[PDB]
């Protein structure tokens, strides 16, 4: 007359949690979470009675290669060591055909994990950037063009020979003190002159303003750094390296997708020469972080969203997901407990229960405000790296400062 | 061939459009676009005719109020108007219980999409934007009457009036570079003199400071641009506007869920006026473009993506898709002939046709050039067009002297 | 009662407005009482027929001194006019002498509003404001006592004194024209000189940047600073005018109050001039815009809040609550309706209704949110009006600059 | 008769505190405080003799639920071990109706409580804080290689070291006049020193312009601090921490009330640990005093202006009040006190006996007053001592360069 069943069940911790009295609870008991809550509700609808059970292979785990034999989650549904599964496992023909599913109870999607960026170490000759690289080119060759006009028009006849001191060298001198604003040793007497002398102080006077006030700008809010865009540029380049969970049904969608970007990632894949997959969550995390974002991992957002909350915040989401895929029950072929639990399903996704879980299992553990820069960072001095350049450019400059004079003297020895 | 099939069909690129010179063709070759070519697939798999029809009322439809009747294309279906629905219809359940669907063959989000907003590029003398026209033209009377005053000053009978250098061409070079800080050749001796030298000093040293400031301040907003993303802003922003299609599902979806995220969208939308809603796609993408920036737009990512790559090129999708659903071919209710239509769509699925219309349609037509892909967000980089002027002051400065130079040895050549 | 009632009502936007369609609607369906309707819940079980009756004298009401004559909703409640009032009005034991009412349902207290502040034109010195009054003095010292070492040091016996150019006119040039930094010809040569040149060169150095970087972060952010927040400052006030509404039971409170502060308040109410009351809510706020600058109004905080969010959003409250009190439902003593209708209000506060009451009308109509400091207007072009000040001393200068060679003319005249 | 009726009483200031001389003292004349008091005119009205008596558990107490069995000062008014009580006990219904209250005597709101913000003591050298110490070092060292390296260039033998004036002294002249871009009296001659001319220019012009650049940042992040107003923003703000007294009726009103700002900061103080509660007052104050910055306190604004106004000055109020509360004498049901008291109570009400209670225990007390009047520091402006090191720089500079020539007087005045 009585009858049972046997669950199963995976200890995804969005999904189920082990309770802190685990010692020697049993599996209706030990644990609590959607997954648990969400069975609680659909035997409270449905009256069957139940055990819960974790996955026996503890995995999602692979199909047996060249037979398809099933997995462990799988194979005790198949096999009788259960009769319901109740897991975040993904929807698809290709176990639809062994055995039945439920009208999924979820939405959800493919999505890149990535280390969240920290500053670099500042460049030696950063000091440069603000003002961009073609306009130190102009520069160079408005202060040529300026010196020779100068020294042209300070010589062309002002009525004759050394009427004046405006040599071509002292032209060229006069015209590297007028931009750095230092001493003035001597003037263009004649209009022609004083005119090409007026012009380059308020050339040099725009730029200098313009300059110092952007770097000005540079130092207060920093807002840097953005290394991907989306996985295609994960696709072009190939420093960092990328892969799957293993046995992951993401596998077996990019083993036969067309679209050439994917279908270019996957034949990538297949050729990456390391071990490019994970077996478990955590190896998957740990290795990014390890990696110092040189590696980057592939999961269902769904998790990433529940990690990202869970402190430290140095994860973060980029691109706008992959794909679109349902979560549902799953029930072996020909068991009578299939359409019971399946019209459960559809008064939940009607009645909207599911909404009051991921309240209670998402977004009231929500807890990282820090996204949005709740609190005030304070400026600190520049370090020496910040000007680092100067000095060398300093000592290098007077190294050569020194050469001159003794191969003028050597010159001058005779 | 038992009778030609009736299809309910509406205009929608790249669904279903008008042929060039559809009033010369035939009522079925009237017509071309995606779901064109798929009735023919489904005629050619099913083996019978069908009948292009036009929806009557142009629209999905919805349940009337407080009456529970349907119109639409909907209404047609279910007061037997029509054999077949062939059109993108969002599979919901308050229409699947009247409805038949086969298997869905395309998935898809709802997605947002807003007018590009800009093209920046600076003019050619905006460099001068801190200080307005007014205080440049005062600045040029004010520097005419201290060198009229120095000279004034510094030449009177000395009751000796040779023993000074301040003739009116030397007051004036005086005071030009004294404006500028680039230090001078002589300095004045006089009392009188070293008081006007004193406030000319302290008018340049005001100004200059003035300037810097202000162009400081200037770039330091313009940093703090922070646009709107991810739509989350929506749950706060109210400067922008937003809207969806009448009568599309989506608004009974946005009505029905509680989710306080949509749900405060929902109550916006329920209590913003006048109306931000929009009875046809075309009018509704086109009041963005006029619009040209405080209204949003709501619709399926699918046809946001379809838009964006059209020739105009002037609208882009902003934050991800909001939720997942699909489409299906419907008909009515145990209508025989639905069962070989899913067959018909599971082979059609297998033989990847799904994929060669997609790539037929999209792809050729995707001819703006996406260039701008945002792929270098400015790196807070100090473009050389932002100063490119002055370079052509400089220029024609040192232009001008040559000539003035070449009339100057005409002069000493003969005085 | 004759199994019918005539509710006293009042026209006011917080809790009834008016339908469009009022030269053709009658009875309670001219309005959307719903402030009323819930309370009416023991109207529903006696089942008598209740209409949203406009108070006659439009106004709140009042209890005249001597005479003691009641007025309005009071008068027509005492004198049997009215029988039963819903009308927001305020719980006191004036009242209570003649009347009785039911449990208060909602508490609020006294507040105050004003226009909400602009910025002001420019001061025409403002472009002093960086360093101010001290600092500004301090410099002229410094420079005093800068040049009278240097023109010390400078002549000291050289072994034939005046060996250099540095005369106490010229020193004061040579230090006037170091700090403007200016090119100066002539130079110390001498070692005590050359040290005190250093010094003042660091000095001005110094004081410059720092007022070229205070302006700037000046010119980023704007503050327009409320004058006043506080009762004390009320008391300390200089021209603001302040008063109540007329024939308001505030009023008649500030007559009863003797608190020090506000006994001074009311004793400058009383010896104001005349027309320093308002007698309706129009005519406060028509008095508050009409007031750019000289008069501020008080009025219940709901009343506050309600206004607040309207159009134009051109006021503020200021300041904190001065008191609380509740509104309630007011009844002729000893009512065989003012009695059961407690039991209404107290099980609607029971079930929480109130919440509803609130949401409805102060929290739907939230209109014109929340504004902060993302984005703003381009700051553009400084205004002639900010340094318009140089101007005028510039041609100061220049205008006495004459008088004195004159004067030395006339003086070298014999 | 009357066998000695015993009053329950917790003790707080000002409401009741011990006598600092209870060790040796006896009877009611071993307290002070506002209550205490009070009883003074309860037992003129009643005509009575009275004993007080310390609350046991020392707290208000609560309903227990899942038990429904009071404890504190309301159990000993249920379980008849209190004839009366006279606390700052808040009437609410859910005690109503198990203890009497009279009319109430005054009226309270709930308020936030914070430490001060620390004052911002300026630095004596503060203005080199842009810089840091490492660059001041090295630029000491680089001016000195520099000079050495333009001395030594300048007077190796041009083919004759008469030639030019760049002497050691005049060597380290040019440079610091130079560095400091007052411009100079003279100009090197040769090439090699016109290099090192330029790259010393280089070099000064790149660093007075970061100095600048640095100082200007630094004042433009402090401006736009935007303390934490009203305080409601805790509600929003999660970086600082705020509790509440256990057992208060409080820990009820934000179970029990369900306006959602109030239902998401009970769900705060339902979720985070260490506990937002606190057994007492003092010990939750001394939290806030020693957890300075990011904590903060839930309580009675009448206790805050009692508190903020004593000698440490060190705490106050933050925003508007809460709510609006009272307090009544309680007694048990159907005591035939009750009504003596309520008599008592508006009789003391119209005498305004009140304040004369009242001003005793809090205009006395206050005695920090000290807030920003007639003018503003916070306004815009910088003070004198941001800066005033340089000023002491200065004068000693000065007073310095009087000895060097009483030392060259004294050599040459025995030449
Ligand atoms: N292990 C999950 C997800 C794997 C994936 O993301 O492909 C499943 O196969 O259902
Ligand atoms: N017509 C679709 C929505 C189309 C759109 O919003 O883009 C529906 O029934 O929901
Ligand atoms: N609402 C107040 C009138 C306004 C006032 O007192 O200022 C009353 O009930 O009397
Ligand atoms: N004395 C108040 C304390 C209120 C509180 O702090 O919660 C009471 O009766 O509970």
């Amino acid at each position: 007359e009585q009858k049972t069943v046997v669950v199963t069940t995976i200890l995804e911790s969005p999904y189920v949690m082990m309770k802190k009295n685990h010692e020697m609870l049993e599996g209706n008991e030990r644990y609590e979470g959607y997954c648990v809550d969400l069975a609680a509700e659909i035997a409270k609808h449905c009256g069957f009675k139940y055990k819960l059970t974790i996955v026996g292979d503890g995995k999602y785990g692979a199909r047996d290669a060249d037979t398809k034999i099933w997995n462990g989650m799988v194979g005790e549904l198949v096999y009788g060591k259960a009769d319901i599964a109740i897991a975040p496992l993904t929807i698809t023909l290709v176990r639809e055909e062994v055995i039945d599913f439920s009208k999924p109870f979820m939405s959800l999607g493919i999505s890149i994990m990535i280390k969240k960026p920290q500053k670099s170490k500042p460049g030696v000759f950063s000091f440069l950037d603000p003002l961009a690289y073609e306009i130190w080119m102009c520069i160079v060759f408005a202060y040529i063009g300026v010196s020779v006009v100068l020294f042209l028009v300070s010589r062309f006849s002002p009525y004759s020979e050394s009427t004046n001191e405006f040599g071509i060298f002292n032209s060229l001198w006069f015209s590297l003190g007028a931009f750095m604003q230092q001493g003035c040793d001597i003037s263009p007497r004649s209009l022609s002159g004083r005119i090409v002398g007026g012009v380059w102080w308020f050339f040099t006077l725009i730029i200098i303003s313009s300059y110092t006030a952007n770097l000005a700008a540079f130092l207060t809010v920093e807002r840097m750094v953005s290394p991907i865009e989306s996985a295609e540029d994960l696709s072009k380049q190939t420093e960092i390296a990328y892969g799957t969970l293993d046995s992951g049904s993401t596998k077996e969608f990019f083993r036969r997708s067309k679209i050439a970007v994917f279908d270019k990632m996957w034949t990538y894949m297949r050729s990456a020469e390391p071990s490019v997959f994970v077996r478990t969550t955590a190896e998957g995390v740990a290795r990014v972080r390890k990696s110092k974002g040189k590696y980057a991992y592939l999961l269902e957002s769904t998790m990433n969203e529940y990690i990202e909350q869970r402190k430290p915040c140095d994860t973060m989401k980029v691109g706008g997901n992959l794909d679109s895929k349902g979560y549902g029950i799953a029930t072996p072929k020909g068991s009578s407990l299939g359409t019971p639990v399946n019209l459960a399903v559809l008064k939940l996704s009607e009645q909207g229960v599911l909404d009051k879980l991921k309240n209670k299992w998402w977004y009231d553990k929500g807890e990282c405000g820090a996204k949005d820069s709740g609190s005030k960072e304070k400026t600190s001095a520049l370090s020496l790296s910040n000007v680092a350049g100067v000095f060398y450019i300093l000592v290098g400059g007077l190294g050569l400062a020194m050469l001159v004079a003794l191969i003028e003297f050597c010159y001058k020895s005779r």
